[PDB]
């Protein structure tokens, strides 16, 4: 499967079935469908401050450049608790530098980093949970170009490093809630899936109000460093616009924990 | 039995029309990055478009769509070849969320949308051999917003009671077809692209005119509680609603007759 082409998302239902099923995310985000929530409470980020000595594996798998996470990391204040297993993120391209999944009252964000997490109090593992009841949370941050971000600068140094598909690199730990927004409180809150096959719809959606910023140079390297192939591919492949179309999302509500 | 809601849906499309899931698919968000003027896109010119009100066009409810037939005689001017129009329809969301345009613009969705499809008359004898030639088609998309109440397409509304269900089929007097078009039709967006239904060929030449058009509330309301996807006497009626694709990566830039 790919994001153009014959393989692209409209004919990932074929493969993936529940790709052309319920629940499918992204959606676009808007006033209409909105409804604060008091129950939605602050997120609390555990075992996010990874350990400087330990390494953490980057990879290219042809779909995406993913960093594993290790499974001490997880979220508190959903009601299991919620372990990570990988971040990712999905862009545009330079001449249209607006890739994020979900879209905020129909406009799309440079790109958008989602933090997988999968229900560990119910589940041995993601693959396994993937295809279950209350399986998959996954956190979504925002991100337009703005002022030079050190953070997201501690995964971008290492692209060039896993340009081509099956390329891999350590990143040593460095504390992962610095790549979340300012007031993680106010998010948007939705029962959704993956925006990838298999599509399963299994995910709770915790997308952040507010957006961080990267530089003009940070989001023209993460459009830019990387392929979809292999490093000897006669025919390589830019891995551009990696995103999902947004889905029909009708008779639903996406609740706020922000009024 | 292709629909726009469930296993059906337009995921699924390409499992039974290969194209839909190919190059060159409609419809797309007309958005700054992706546009640029071409000075070369002269105005449209529309022939026999003043349908006499004396004779009468079919207007039918096919299940997927409520169309209007048109004559042969009616013409878009500019193309390089002529085009005879053939069918017009709309596209429209549901009484709860009034947003069912197929083209968004800078991410937003219109109430509605017309749509007047036209075949390369010059070259092919109907618009079925036309659909699979290489700019056989041309679609005009007119954007609808809602707004003051329109009397000339009431024209075609006010006889949508009278083909409620999948295989109905009514007579509407003739009418002035260019009382449909907007302000300034020689603003408008070009580009290359498909049907919007199955079987999704990427052979439409799509003009988008720049201004919208304005319908009632209580017109959108009609259209939008009048007609079903399914025959009057199916168990398992089917509201036709919604009936708009989602906009489409643009695997292509559009051109625009006006510069700012
Ligand atoms: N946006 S997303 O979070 O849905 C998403 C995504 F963008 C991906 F690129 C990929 C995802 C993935 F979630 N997965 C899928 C999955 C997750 C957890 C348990 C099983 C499978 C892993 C394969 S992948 O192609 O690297
Ligand atoms: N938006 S659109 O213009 O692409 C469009 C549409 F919305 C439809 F609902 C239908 C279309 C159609 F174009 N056709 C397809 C076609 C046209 C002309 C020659 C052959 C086939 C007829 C079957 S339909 O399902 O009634
Ligand atoms: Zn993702
Ligand atoms: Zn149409």
């Amino acid at each position: 499967w790919t994001y153009f082409g014959p393989d692209g998302e409209n004919s990932w239902s074929k493969k993936y079935p529940s790709c052309g099923g319920l629940l499918q995310s992204p959606i676009d985000l808007h006033s209409d469908i909105l409804q604060y929530d008091a129950s939605l409470t602050p997120l609390e980020f555990q075992g996010y401050n990874l350990s400087a000595n330990k390494q953490f594996l980057l990879t290219n798998n042809g779909h995406s450049v993913k960093l594993n996470l290790p499974s001490d990391m997880h979220i508190q204040g959903l009601q299991s608790r919620y372990s990570a297993t990988q971040l990712h993120l999905h862009w545009g391209n330079p001449n249209d530098p607006h890739g994020s999944e979900h879209t905020v009252s129909g406009q799309h964000f440079a790109a958008e980093l989602h933090i997988v997490h999968y229900n560990s109090d119910l589940y041995p593992d993601a693959s396994t949970a993937s295809n279950k009841s209350e399986g998959l949370a996954v956190l979504a941050v925002l991100i337009e170009m703005g002022s030079f971000n050190p953070s997201y600068d501690k995964i971008f140094s290492h692209l060039q490093h896993v340009k081509y598909k099956g390329q891999e690199a350590f990143v040593p730990g460095f504390n992962i809630e610095e790549l979340l927004p300012e007031r993680t409180a106010e998010y948007y809150r939705y029962r959704g899936s993956l925006t990838t096959p298999p599509c399963n719809p299994t995910v709770l959606w915790t997308v952040f109000r507010n957006p961080v910023q990267i530089s003009q140079e940070q989001l023209l390297a993460l459009e830019t460093a990387l392929y979809c192939t292999h490093m000897d591919d006669p025919s390589p492949r830019e891995m551009i616009n990696n995103f999902r179309q947004v889905q029909k999302f009708d008779e639903r509500l996406v609740y706020t924990s922000f009024s």
